[PDB]
């Protein structure tokens, strides 16, 4: 097994330990956050959008222990301190959204890890990767990135098209849940003005970070897609709406059927189809990155057509990120 | 002064009704519904979404009392026994949504009304006039519909890029706020599978009337537009995102300065422009059809790009099936 | 084992079809409602609330095959033609809210079901049966009744409290979930004004079935307690506050210990404790119809205090239907 | 007129701001923030709850002009800096939650103001003071605090009722709309853990600061009242349940009529007074403190009633800070 750190308690990084308790290849074997291990245990027992661990909390000498095993709880805000080699980490989960840079992240090292994994896009040249897009790219790097989690749908859903009919050019939208970035009511957000306002309240046009990403993981079509997002008043679950011209014909039952074929071949378990009335809901807990709605989805022609693909915001990404851990293990 | 009556006293009836409070040459001189004269009364005092009414409302012998004017107040089910000349109607805003073709609606002008504007699409060939589109197509037709919300955004916003650029074919999404057709939690739609699933939980794919109607009030455009709507957890408020391909190449500012012009000239009171930070409520009581967001739109390369305008669906709609009122009464 | 027929496919009859799955000793072998096979296995298999169902629904011949069982499936208006023996139904779970009375819910016994559990309050004196209050002055009925899900909370706290300390006199407030009564935005509701405004905008004050029911399950505390309702917009999951004078003097740490001591003993799966930061959300799928939230609550003195009781609107209450079903087949 | 200097541009200060401007007595001549005047001025022009802005909001020079008076722009951390005599500033709105002692809040007079309102519960003996409760014992202290909402709410209501008929002992509700402390989804708020969990899923149990206040500004209801919040998902407006025993019997008709006196006599302006179907949305923009809800209450008998009373908890409380600013420059 791939024994794992975890920097920061957010919600990828409590999403992240849920998702391992479920996986035999990764064991979290340790915590670091600037939460008190008591209020780490409430955090993870308890969850407004996935319900209560499916397991046992336990504080005992200022360390958790989930389902009887020992979780280190450090509290320390330079990661050169970890000593990640005192609990045997492989592998760090970096999920705090600081250290998105290779010499920010390499301080975990630095502390006795062999590789880390940050859970965004990198702000440097860090290599990014995404499941079904570009995992056999990569090339032995002791520190990636997962890229982000509206990265994670596109791309691979803009591979299959790209594969069998040529993306000429693309735009998309993610109508995409309210996350922790955002104000309950209007508040301060001065490097993101229109992320202030309440998110109850509101539909919010802004960034997605996958305009910049990719064409990073599919450099085949670096300057032939990019987007926008609207931040809507629902709690998870997200959805993309390409729309992209093709340079080969393509009736919507062909599209379908390309896309059917690489979730249940290639892409199984990165990309999903269905053709069932679903909504935003049906897809908490999905761990797929992409699910291709087939009925929600219209052609104008055989050459321009609007696409739309589901991804639960937290739970795909998590388990992505546990795959990538994996993947750069081998 | 035109007078009015009013059938269906729903949300369109309701905020037509209080718009036409701010505008001398329309008076509501009868409301019909089947709701007794107090309930009325109560349903135009308060609104969640708008305020308390500006004015007075009281309740005398059976019919309201607004403004210190009387408002006759009638319950018929059958359009022909409405009796519109006893209280001078000149035309009736036809608001129950089951009056949609000519044979039904024309039963008012059999009960003494001498046109009828319907505030939702036709379901036959009845002209659909949308302002900023095809007012100036109007010809004396007695019987006629002001489209829908999405397409007073759509329409006005797809000719002036069209009229400047030309659209070769585009793809809309509208992100629509909840409506009186969904549900509070999961229940029975079984006609819209998706629409009975909990509105205020759910990101819900849906069907959009503008994908119909774009074509028939810009006949230049019939066959090259088309898209669909996703309903999120807002009570008012959505927003049009417009993909589109041009024949003519625009770079996003000279895309900005012709709506801008549109706007500030021909289009003025319709179609809107601002640079501003904006989110959906900025945006509830905005009486343009269709206000382009300049900092939200997106282009990939001078002949594809993505144009975002918002559109309150109740005030917006409203106020222009008056104008189409006045337009017809010209 | 049992075998039940579900009249109604509205959400408890749905969410009584979940949890009886569970179980050994019921078994749902027939549903009747209007609405198409497909349809119901569509909404069986998607649940904005509680997510997929645990298994595989099938159509076949117009009939629902669930986990590889047969569900007969009808669409009787009538429930005097239902022929509940020809699938040896013994207990019918009346949920279609139409069915209050013995003269009614009987048309289930003449059409060959052995026993009627009503899904909601009677409205004639059918007799009431709440777990943790008075299930054991059942004696033989073959028409009963669950009450609602609020006196399934109220009820079993009243009855811990009257008990030990005796309740001189009550009054409750439920902060309710909204309900499939709701609207979506401000519409019509003619006997219950308040009830038609917009659900996800609004505080609403309402009534509560547990004032007059509280008294019938608890003929001693008859006249000893009422209250209201306020619904708020959250989709499942309520909470009774419920603020009482007490004959004997209690301080908060004996009421916490008398409470604890009877959701550990007698009334374990009914009476729920904890001492935990609780919200909402952590009793959604609650099986438990009345959780002390031994935190949340306060004494002003050792006669006067207000406590605070979590409740699964849906869950708990479904699956206490589904404990009356076997109590009377006992 | 009263030259006001409000320190902090968060909601209360932002309402505070927008209620000045529709009163001839208060001038606010400077605002003090850490923000630039151009984020200033986009949080001012546009609001999710109250709409936009009514006048103009221009930038020049790093300071705000509005309705074409200057409003001078400084961004200081320690008050003591602030130079407020170079504006003429007589009265500081001490907005900022971060100096609610005497210590703290005196270094605005030490930087050349007057007095000081704390626009929140003092934390030391500061003296609070709220409308139709105590404002007539204000003794001429140059640092006073106008308490919080829910107390704004409480306290005039407790007033009418214990004058009137004797309170006993009380327990209070405040079922309370989600505030800028609260967090979209599950986060950290490691004081006030089921404060983080995500504020639009949840009912959350929480403290309310009107439990201490009360009897203060009541001294003789000190001791005799007490209670707690629920935060619910509403973005603003909420309402006081408040569960008294009376020491006179009063019939609901009595307590109505007491109510109703004090609403359109003594306390006009502070205590309002409906009979209408009213839900929260028709009290966003509510100048008084205290609206009583006369359908919405209920009694048990002659001496032990639940009232209930609504607030704009934003707007209310910020108009009496107004007040109390003119109260003490008398
Ligand atoms: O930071 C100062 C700038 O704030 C705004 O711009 C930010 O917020 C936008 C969303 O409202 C983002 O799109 C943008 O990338 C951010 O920089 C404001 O629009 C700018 O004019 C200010 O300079
Ligand atoms: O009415 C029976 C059909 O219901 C569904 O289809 C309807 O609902 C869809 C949204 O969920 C619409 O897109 C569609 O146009 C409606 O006809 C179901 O998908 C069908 O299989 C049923 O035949
Ligand atoms: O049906 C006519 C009456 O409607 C209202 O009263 C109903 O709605 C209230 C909630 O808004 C309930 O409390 C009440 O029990 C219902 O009867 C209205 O308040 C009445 O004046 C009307 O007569
Ligand atoms: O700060 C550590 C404590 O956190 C919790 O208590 C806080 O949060 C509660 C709401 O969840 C408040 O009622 C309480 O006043 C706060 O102190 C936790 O419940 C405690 O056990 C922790 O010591
Ligand atoms: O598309 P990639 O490069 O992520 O490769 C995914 C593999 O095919 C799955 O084993
Ligand atoms: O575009 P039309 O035909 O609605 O004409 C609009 C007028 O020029 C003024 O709104
Ligand atoms: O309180 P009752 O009458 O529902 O009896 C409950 C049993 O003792 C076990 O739940
Ligand atoms: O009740 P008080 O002390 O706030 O006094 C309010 C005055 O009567 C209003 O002028
Ligand atoms: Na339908
Ligand atoms: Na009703």
């Amino acid at each position: 097994t791939i024994k794992v750190g975890i920097n920061g308690f957010g919600r990828i990084g409590r999403i992240v330990f849920r998702a391992a308790q479920k996986r035999s290849d990764i064991e979290i074997v340790a915590i670091n956050d600037l939460l008190d291990a008591d209020y780490m245990a409430y955090m993870l027992k308890y969850d407004s959008t996935h319900g209560r661990f499916d397991g046992t909390v336990e504080v005992k000498d200022g360390h958790l222990i989930v389902n009887g095993k020992k979780i280190r709880v450090t509290a320390e805000r330079d990661p050169a301190n970890l000593k990640w080699d005192e609990v045997g980490v492989d592998v760090v989960a970096e999920a705090t959204g600081l250290f998105l840079t290779d010499e920010t992240a390499r301080k975990h090292i630095t502390a006795g890890a062999k590789k880390v994994v940050m859970t965004g896009p990198s702000k440097d040249n860090t290599p990014m990767f995404v499941k079904g897009a570009n995992f056999d790219k990569y090339a032995g790097q002791d520190i990636v990135s997962n890229a982000s989690c509206t990265t994670n749908c596109l791309a691979p859903l803009a591979k299959v098209i790209n594969d069998n009919f040529g993306i000429i050019e693309g735009l998309m939208t993610t109508v995409h849940a309210t996350t922790a970035t955002q104000k309950t009511v209007d508040g301060p957000s001065h490097k993101d003005w229109r992320g202030g306002r309440g998110a109850s309240q509101n539909i919010i046009p802004s960034s997605t970070g996958a305009a910049k990403a990719v064409g990073k993981v599919l450099p085949e079509l670096n300057g032939k897609l990019t987007g926008m997002a609207f931040r809507v008043p629902t709690p998870n679950v997200s959805v993309v709406d390409l729309t992209v011209r093709l340079e080969k014909a393509a009736t919507y039952e062909q599209i379908k059927a390309a896309v059917k074929a690489a979730a249940e071949g290639e892409m199984k378990g990165v990309l999903g189809y269905t053709e069932d009335d679903v909504v935003s809901t049906d897809f908490n807990g999905e761990v797929c990155t992409s699910v291709f709605d087939a009925k929600a989805g219209i052609a104008l022609n055989d050459n321009f057509v609007k696409l739309v693909s589901w991804y639960d915001n937290e739970t795909g990404y998590s388990n992505k990120v546990l795959d990538l851990i994996a993947h750069i293990s081998k």
